[PDB]
């Protein structure tokens, strides 16, 4: 059922690109991994995942105060497009930029909607990473190349 999974492989990776989950900066991580580096990409999204969840830790703290540290808050979810786009995560991305957007209308409301949506957007995309790792593990162990 090797060849099953890599067919599955293709078409969930390929679900995640038309969707937007990921842009071509996810394969340029896969161009600097191959057998002597097996788990560059699987290293780089956990780093990813432990960081981001720090940032969206202090930053819903931050946005559910009466009055927003807009600088603050601007400069953490710049850090977190940063990380985001660096993997390739590029609704993650989008939904900093829009939150960035509202951050300097100094609209509380908005932020807090905003961050709603840049949490969600993470949780969606660190899920369905999780999913492809796991599937590239099976069809590695099993004998099988990654297609692509």
């Amino acid at each position: 059922e090797v060849g099953q999974m890599r067919r599955q492989w293709v078409d969930y990776i390929k679900s995640m690109f038309m969707e937007g989950f990921l842009d071509g900066q996810f394969l340029q991580l896969q161009q600097l991994q191959d057998e002597n580096n097996p788990e560059f990409v699987f290293e780089v999204v956990s780093l990813f995942f432990d960081d981001s969840e720090r940032i969206l830790k202090d930053l819903s703290f931050a946005v559910d105060q009466q009055s927003i540290d807009f600088k603050k808050v601007d400069a953490h979810v710049h850090q977190f497009k940063g990380s985001s786009a660096s993997i390739g995560a590029q609704r993650v991305k989008n939904s900093c930029v829009a939150f960035r957007n509202f951050c300097e209308e100094q609209n509380i409301d908005a932020c807090r909607r905003c961050l709603q949506q840049v949490k969600q957007e993470y949780l969606l995309v660190k899920n369905k990473l999780e999913t492809l790792l796991r599937l590239e593990q099976q069809i590695v162990a099993a004998g099988g190349s990654i297609p692509m």
